[PDB]
């Protein structure tokens, strides 16, 4: 409540590989953590232009910016100033798999995100390597507590050029760097929109709204 | 609209195996399909008492009873009177796997469900064979259209005796027996409660509420 | 050694569903269990002609007929006369999944196999429903002991019409009906050949050679 | 045949993360590529001592050193001097997942391997984070050709302290940097032994024997 301002900014430092292609990305964002609203601008600082769809990286560029009701303990925020980290597995329906690790720290009014992205087995003629994806459908992450950690499961889906979907299952484990009050079985709905970008996506702007809630039908 | 009364009844005829144990179940239910409210009474007619947790069978005992808004085409209802079928895969976090097939038909004011359940690899000392489960947490099924079919993905979870959860991923493919108007990316929230049962669950009563909706944060 | 003749015969009684299609199969086979050589004739007694590739059922039609060296304890044979059962999960690379349960008993010189097959989510335009498969490539099952059971993992592959492969991962758990001497980490190589069949595969003849061995490079 | 000496040496440059823990490793090895025999010495140059079992990294430290019969085209060797790369997915039975990318180049009598390792979701009280593993059981990789690539599937297993096994499924895709003669359905048996190491595994010596063969029972 005192550790996180109503208006925060954050920096993203991501590096990784996709089918063996190394790359680096830097971002500058801001938003209202208690409102669940945020925005960020990314810049491919190395390895660009990327030979793959930007969409697989968009969800890797900020959990603190999630609107949690008062009756539902905010796992991520509580962890600060200590901070926290998250580990993610992404299984695409065509065999591709990604493992992503994050470390979230805080310094005053700014959050710092260090991210390592590892993605491979993306079919050369698939939607990713052919850049045929058109953003993510809004999602709903199932979250529960286990071993002092918060685990989130999400059935994500990328909109395909000309109609259709490219499926991907998300599993993210959030690990606070200090004991916090564990939440109950809940969900976080999100809508991530790429609001701007250049011709080759070496520059991108993203908009995200994340709101937590109890089961709709309890 | 004319094929399905506001108040319907249905019969369930299920047979199958769990770790090689054959069994048979018969049910009698009713509800308001357009209200998404239903109830059913099950009776283990063969193989009882079952040496496993009833909870794995509860979700196998009625899609027509789902409240769909008017702006979201009801895939299942449209299929009638022709009817439809569904195929389901259940992956429990401890290795157990179940495949379930259903056939839904209609005769006047009564729906008939024929179900075949195949479940195996349930650890002998696990929550299922030890009957340590305590009902399902409310769920949220992600649904989209593909190849004239409706596919649903759900991150289900069984409440464990003494706290904790026993996870299970659901994937259900709904196949209408006739071309129908396909729906867009949506969800169906549910809460399935075992409202009554005898000492050995050879007799069970279930309550279910299923409501469809558009993404909470679009 | 006394419970199993050098020349045995067996009967197969299989029933099940594939994408909701019920069927029944009966078989009559024979072979030399200690030689790992066997043959069997199948007859679709119900639900035929099957609207799917026979190949998915061929591996479901006899572990006792496996040549085990003397330095490697034969898990399956030891279980007799008590017998044993096995549970199997089949994951095809295109999403299809099958769960199979078996019960193996013995009466004199004849083994009796009761089998329940549940398969679904086979794409309508896939190799299975389109009958474009041409038999299994020889396989190698990785076997080890756990909880008094023997678990086998196999990377199977169906030869496709015109070249190529249709992959399927096999996981089989063998459960002896009585405590037996557990084996060490080993393998069983097999070659299953459809030696004869009629136009619509309502009648089939299969040939199988199964030999156990220690790791080739220890 | 002329591009690869009968006696080669190689250098390994690996970096990565495990549950968010960054690390770096350097290796110096040698062996007889056509004999399938090789050895290598690893040194944790950064992030050591590693808080996890070394065994998960041992298989990441040399395909060129595999003995292929003459009747079976050597995919990896043919690719040189152009070289090749490989992408790997590792699924441990307790939920942990690793994605590994490699790039193999050649300069005279020395192979250079650049490796990126990403592993996460290793349970804090599991065999890996608790360093309770004792080397890999010998393995057998199922290999076949697809899309000009060679795909290998392996059912690996880590020996546990006090008996038992910690399972892990391997899937490796080999991508030659130039068109080569594709091989048929075959296998590669291996035995990887940690021949020496210091108290905290910041220094390790490994021995590997890899031999290719046709199906044992064709
Ligand atoms: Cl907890
Ligand atoms: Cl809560
Ligand atoms: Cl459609
Ligand atoms: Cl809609
Ligand atoms: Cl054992
Ligand atoms: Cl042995
Ligand atoms: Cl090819
Ligand atoms: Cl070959």
């Amino acid at each position: 409540g005192s550790v996180i301002a109503t208006q925060m900014t954050y920096k993203v430092y991501m590096s990784g590989t996709v089918n063996g292609h190394y790359f680096e990305v830097e971002g500058d964002g801001k938003g209202k953590p208690y409102e669940g609203e945020q925005t960020v601008k990314l810049t491919v600082t190395k390895g660009g232009p990327l030979p793959f769809a930007w969409d697989i990286l968009s969800p890797q560029c900020s959990i603190p910016f999630t609107k949690y009701p008062e009756d539902i303990p905010d796992y991520v925020k509580q962890s600060f100033p200590e901070g926290f980290t998250w580990e993610r597995i992404m299984n695409f329906e065509d065999g591709a798999v990604c493992t992503v690790s994050n470390d979230s720290s805080i310094q005053g009014n700014c959050f710092t995100y260090h991210v390592k992205f590892s993605g491979l087995n993306f079919p050369p003629n698939g939607p990713v390597m052919q850049k045929k994806t058109q953003g993510w459908e809004p999602s709903s992450e199932r979250l529960f507590a286990r071993g002092g950690m918060l685990i989130g499961n999400n059935f994500m889906a990328l909109k395909l050029e000309g109609g259709g979907h490219y499926l991907c299952e998300f599993k993210t484990t959030y690990k606070a760097k200090k004991p916090v009050k564990m939440p109950g079985y809940h969900y976080v709905d999100r809508k991530l929109d790429v609001t701007n970008h250049n011709k080759d996506y070496t520059s991108v702007e993203q908009c995200e709204i994340s709101i937590a809630r109890k089961p709709v039908v309890a």
